[PDB]
């Protein structure tokens, strides 16, 4: 199970790139979010993550989908 | 034909509500954009405008679609 601290940190990093504050970011910024968390995903790993969280193909990731993906990863 | 001044003013008003600067706003803010231009559309007029510019139903209006709608209106 994710801890409160992890959820908070996932949220904070995500929100750094949510410039309009509506809880969504671009798939192009997912790598930046991950590196903001101190991680270093490969291009392949990011593509697999993008396939998971951008379920509908529109290039937009919302926080709830990001978080559950992060939970699976951990 | 729209003048340069009108295009510039349409762009500036639109961009007031493009908080992440990617050239799109929400349909919920279209009325605010119109009032920023000194206009006062009715609810019916806004709904007709929303039908025009949010052609795909996703609640997101981009500048090119806004501008051509504004051109038709004028
Ligand atoms: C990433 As978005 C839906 O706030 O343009
Ligand atoms: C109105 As938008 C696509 O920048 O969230
Ligand atoms: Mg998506
Ligand atoms: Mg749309
Ligand atoms: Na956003
Ligand atoms: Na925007
Ligand atoms: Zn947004
Ligand atoms: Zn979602
Ligand atoms: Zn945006
Ligand atoms: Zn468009």
């Amino acid at each position: 199970q994710l801890t409160e601290e992890q959820i908070a940190e996932f949220k904070e990093a995500f929100s750094l790139f949510d410039k309009d504050g509506d809880g969504t970011i671009t798939t192009k910024e997912l790598g930046t979010v991950m590196r903001s968390l101190g991680q270093n995903p490969t291009e392949a790993e990011l593509q697999d993550m993008i396939n998971e969280v951008d379920a509908d193909g529109n290039g937009t990731i919302d926080f709830p989908e990001f978080l559950t993906m992060m939970a699976r990863k951990m």
